[PDB]
């Protein structure tokens, strides 16, 4: 029988986007084109607002922004846990909590983009037993992303090397680079952003006022 | 006052995409940045099935389609005159019958992507006279494409260099190239092709077994 | 033993560009990757002068920056034959003058980016019969570009569906997409395009005045 | 009268690629359009090798491979200071250093890519003093990346868009994405990476077995 699998995926959604999604999907069908997984469940995890970040919305926002984008799907939820926290926490911390609640043990994986996979390189942004203990214990399924090189990430670190048969590299020949960065300067000067986000989510920013 | 305007996008939409759809929106908002225009329609307008095409579903399908992709759209909406013919008719002619539907008169234009552009130059696709009513009587709102360059296919054609102040040219930052050959491959091989086109258009193919 | 494979790539080379010379490495390493062959030699064949067309430069002057660009090249050459010929001619026919010199046995394929894979279906464009000779008597090899589903097309196409032996996808792992149209238009404005296409290519193209 | 510019790459350079160098060229077509400024030198700064990293090649055979690439630049050269100094150092300091040099006045301007400009927001990767003293005592001239949207980072960013007038956003009309992670995984596959890099640098590097 194939492994049960829950994706876990961490960052800003600041706003959720059509291609944060995405890669939810492209991940699973990868999963389970393997033939030995079973995805049974998808977690979005929005960041802390403690998070020293550019400025995120209010992480209320982005939790409900990302629940109203996941009303369409059957699979993936929004889970406010990380944010509702008095502060920030490392990853592999959420993953422990994740993991803990799951507690017959479906394994939980880190959903990212290659562009992460990129981050791990830099100096005192990740401890090395996190980064070991990320690909180890829970495993990793990153999602190609234009400019990046996976597989060679994954050959030029000792740890993800030696643990490599726990990441998993999915890529679709599609070629989506729309950046929530981008996103927000639309709204901002008053242009559309349909079609590259969720309907749901451009009304509830509507609403709210978001993004001006 | 802002000079009224359609936009008329003429294709497969086999089926009709995201991006298909984010082309209307960024014509619109680059039209009303110039400050001159008011975009008050889009339409979509199937391609007739006997174009000899390596093989398109159904038009009564592609309509439908782009119907339910436009349900939660205010201004843009599918237009089945020109599938309905005894035949395929060059895309001239679909403009005159908008035109004249139209007809204090609001200017009526040809939205396509900056690949279509490229095949002006195709010897034998396109008959001179006709690129010139076109972009002459009608208007041309091309949207970038990766890898095309919209501004040299207008300066190396004459036809299009002589009446380029009715061609205008948008482009949003985003870098967004998913076919529709590769969404109906995807479909064929079981995979999602979810947040890469409209939830309601993948549930009308389930439905009705398309792209098997 | 492999099959001695000689690459043949048609087109206006207007004027060749890195990403040309890009493609016959790319198809090069994927063909030797297979097993099955070894490229002994690649051919640019620059498209003949009269071939109804935009702003293409004298082809004596294509073929020599062809030759200049390929000078460091130990494996691929400019045959003039073709645009040296009285007049333009179906790409199938130069794929025949090609084999006949083969025999003074290789076997000849047509390199291609996937964007020309595209074109075969547009209306009228290619015979059927010519779609077929080429993939049927010689061989095409087509390198990835922004945008294509090459693997679509060849499903969709009831001529090239029943040849896949004959057809190599060559993946490009590499985001190159630069167009000719936007090396002219750049030149033509006194931009600089170094390192987008060969040292020598750019001296020739001062030397001789071109794209001003 | 224009304002003299010296512009500096600071990076690893492992190893310098096509499209580091088109960066250069970029930048200055850019600076020279304003009209405000006229560039008079581009300096390649390659990183020291004690900066806590991944494979990077000794220092010395970056600072050889860049000298071999700007062969044919009239413009732009490598200095090597910065890798030949006993540690890291930040990269203000190098601006600093650099700014001493140039008076044994033309201004010092730091260029990199948009994904650089992504890094200032990384939680404690930049002191914010240091991100001020850059676009305030220098200047900073970033070239677009896909998936990156620039605009957006200096909006967003309390320092950066408070010296905007010091920063100059330089348009890539062009797709071309190649990373230099994938330029070594290829070369240690033995695969082609010619046309991607300089032909001097490719030599250079199998003579020196680097990168296997
Ligand atoms: N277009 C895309 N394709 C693949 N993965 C993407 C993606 N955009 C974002 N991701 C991934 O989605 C996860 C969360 O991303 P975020 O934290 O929201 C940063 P972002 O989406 O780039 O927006 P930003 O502009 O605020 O940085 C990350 O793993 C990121 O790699
Ligand atoms: N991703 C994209 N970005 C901008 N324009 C696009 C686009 N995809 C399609 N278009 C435009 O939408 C119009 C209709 O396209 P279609 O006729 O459906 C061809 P397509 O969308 O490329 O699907 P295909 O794979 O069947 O060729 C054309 O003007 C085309 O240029
Ligand atoms: N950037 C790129 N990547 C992959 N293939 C490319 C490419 N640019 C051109 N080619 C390929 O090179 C061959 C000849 O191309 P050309 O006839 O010169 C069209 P082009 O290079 O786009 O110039 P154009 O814009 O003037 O038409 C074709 O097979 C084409 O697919
Ligand atoms: N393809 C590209 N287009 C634009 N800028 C690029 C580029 N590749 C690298 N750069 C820029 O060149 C400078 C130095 O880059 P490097 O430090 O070598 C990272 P890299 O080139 O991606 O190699 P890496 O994958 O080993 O990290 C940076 O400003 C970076 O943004
Ligand atoms: N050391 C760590 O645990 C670590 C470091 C950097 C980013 N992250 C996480 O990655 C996601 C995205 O972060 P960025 O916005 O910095 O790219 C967030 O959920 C963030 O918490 C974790
Ligand atoms: N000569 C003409 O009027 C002409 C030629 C080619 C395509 N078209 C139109 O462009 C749209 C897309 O065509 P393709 O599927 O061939 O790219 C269709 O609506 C088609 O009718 C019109
Ligand atoms: N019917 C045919 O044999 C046919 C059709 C179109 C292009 N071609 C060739 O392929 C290349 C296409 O170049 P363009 O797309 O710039 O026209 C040229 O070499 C051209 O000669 C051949
Ligand atoms: N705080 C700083 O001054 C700082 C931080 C990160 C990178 N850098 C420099 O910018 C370039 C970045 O290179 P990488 O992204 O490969 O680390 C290098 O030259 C590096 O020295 C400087």
């Amino acid at each position: 029988s194939r492994i049960p699998v829950v994706l876990l995926a961490c960052g800003s959604f600041n706003p959720i986007t059509n291609m944060h999604l995405r890669m939810f999907e492209v991940a699973r069908d990868h999963l389970h084109q393997t033939g030995m997984y079973q995805v049974i469940q998808g977690i979005i995890s929005p960041v802390n607002d403690t998070y020293g970040k550019k400025d995120l919305a209010a992480s209320h926002h982005r939790v409900a922004m990302a629940r109203l984008a996941l009303q369409t799907s059957d699979w993936i939820r929004v889970d406010p846990w990380e944010s509702e926290q008095a502060q920030w926490m490392e990853t592999v911390k959420v993953l422990r909590h994740h993991h803990s609640k799951l507690l017959a043990v479906p394994e939980l994986k880190l959903l990212c983009g290659a562009d992460v996979l990129k981050t791990f390189q830099t100096p005192n942004l990740w401890k090395d037993a996190h980064i070991q203990e990320i690909v180890e214990k829970f495993g990793l399924v990153c999602v190609g992303r234009v400019s990046h090189d996976p597989k060679g990430y994954i050959a030029e670190s000792p740890i993800l090397r030696m643990h490599q048969h726990n990441i998993h590299l999915a890529k679709e020949p599609v070629q989506n680079e729309i950046s929530a960065t981008y996103i927000r300067r639309a709204l901002g000067q008053g242009q559309s952003v349909k079609y590259l986000i969720p309907d749901a989510v451009i009304t509830y920013i509507k609403d709210h006022g978001l993004y001006t």
